[PDB]
């Protein structure tokens, strides 16, 4: 019994982090096999951050300008390339800890561990989401970027983040594995702004069912609802709209506590009416959108 | 910015995980040096826990009882005995992966990391705090007896908790790595309930530090309060008296953010009183309490 926010363990990503250095601008490296990835952010000064020209910046750059510090040894750079937002410093030694791992491309409303780190050392491991808005509410401060973001599926390191950046809402960007930024964002010190945050439904729809399996009831009702009603109230409480693949995904919930998705949807409709009335939800007095249908199944089983 | 429940990183504490198995009873044992320390109901069948006599129990059993599974090497257990209700085997091999450790016993009120395991294997690590009626309000399904919980000072471990039981409220109870017990609580199945919780006022008031750093400031006023005062409104609503060594401790926030803790006192007063009116701190519509002021600089600074 329980519901925690749980990460996965970080110790297969700690024995990854090292630090880089390019001339004054220190940062986090993910060190898998002979290469470090990190922010390519990392090769720009003072004057290179509106309308930095990485292409430039990085034609300058000899191996031995970069200095990556695996713990308390230097590795040695023996090539560079840049991939997207990406730099990847090819290095002397494959890391002897490189788990077993991929790189994974996230959507909206999938969670995430994230091991915040500091001049290569980790400091905390926290559970994230990937927001509607491609933003991240996560916990970092100067010097976390190239911090990663991952999920551990048995022994496989699924890196699905890499962080670049906070916005002026104190939210955070960052890319995939491969350099892609998650939205429209860009390495770049323009003004830009989050899209406006919604709730993940199908998050929350989960976590009610979660909510049912450790035997909590109080908020079901007797009635039922179409997915198009469900949207047209939901979407005036900013949830995002809930497809016909979310209520699929909750199937194997639905079957397990015997309340149909659509009757969950119409409990839903009335928490967002009524709200708790001095009552919470697996000690919580808000929904909560941070756990997936798969973290349920496997959190509560 | 962005605060998050943020848990220590677990690598440490993963190369000490190790299975063990007495009979049909599997759990979770801790490995340091050349021993594993385990909670010691393991050598109970679900007969024998009704009404144990642990020292009939083990001087019955011998080494070759204990199957210690280190990963997929079987370490080969050459001792056996125990320290109130925790069973140390002492194993044939030194474990390689042993950090530097110390044993150390929390106080309820302070905050620290649970690696949860399943069969020797770490499932996932959260923050929590211990409870004013010593239990933990974790996330444990059958098979996580012996799961720890730890503190990193440098690269130095405290453990400081060992997973035994749940209670029927869905909280959790266990000792600290000398076997002794959290709470009025005996390993033994019978009739046992959590006391009455209480609210830790410190950790509170840490949290409402954080929200103010993070920009969170709409519950901050005008007034000020006394100790006094404050704790006759602390004790009228279930929350635990606060001391002058509380409002120490909270001083480096009190100085960074320019709001006394009696300054402080009088918001919390206020939203004890009147509640939140709609409004969250750090998207929270509860007053949250497992952050210590610690927590809160490791955190912000
Ligand atoms: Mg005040």
């Amino acid at each position: 019994s329980g519901f925690r926010k749980m990460a996965f363990p970080s110790g297969k990503v700690e024995g990854c982090m090292v630090q880089v250095t390019c001339g004054t601008t220190t940062l986090n490296g993910l060190w898998l096999d002979d290469v470090v990835y990190c922010p390519r952010h990392v090769i720009c000064t003072s004057e290179d951050m509106l309308n930095p020209n990485y292409e430039d910046l990085l034609i300058r750059k000899s191996n031995h300008n970069f200095l990556v510090q695996a713990g308390n040894v230097q590795l040695r750079v023996i090539g560079h390339s840049m991939q997207n937002c990406v730099l990847k410093l090819k290095v002397d030694t494959a890391n002897p800890k490189t788990p077993k791992y991929k790189f994974v491309r996230i959507q909206p409303g999938q969670t995430f561990s994230v091991l915040a780190c500091y001049n290569g050392s980790p400091s905390g491991v926290y559970q994230c989401a990937m927001r509607p808005n491609f933003t991240i509410k996560g916990s970092f401060l100067n010097g976390s970027c190239g911090s990663v973001g991952f999920n551990i599926d048995y022994d496989c390191v699924s890196f699905c983040y890499m962080h670049h950046m906070e916005l002026p809402t104190g939210v955070h960007a960052g890319t995939d594995l491969e350099g892609n930024f998650y939205g429209p964002f860009v390495d770049r010190q323009t003004a830009q702004a989050a899209g406006t945050d919604t709730t993940i439904t199908v998050n929350v729809l989960a976590w009610l069912y979660a909510a049912v399996i450790n035997g909590d009831r109080w908020f079901l009702n007797r009635f039922t609802t179409t997915l198009n009603d469900f949207n047209l109230v939901a979407m005036k409480y900013n949830y995002e709209p809930l497809t016909q693949d979310h209520v699929d995904i909750l199937g194997p919930l639905s079957a397990q506590t015997g309340i149909a998705v659509l009757d969950m949807c119409a409990s839903l409709k009335e928490l967002l009416q009524n709200g708790m009335n001095g009552r919470t939800i697996l000690g919580s007095a808000l929904l909560e959108d941070e756990f997936t249908p798969f973290d349920v199944v496997r959190q509560c089983s």
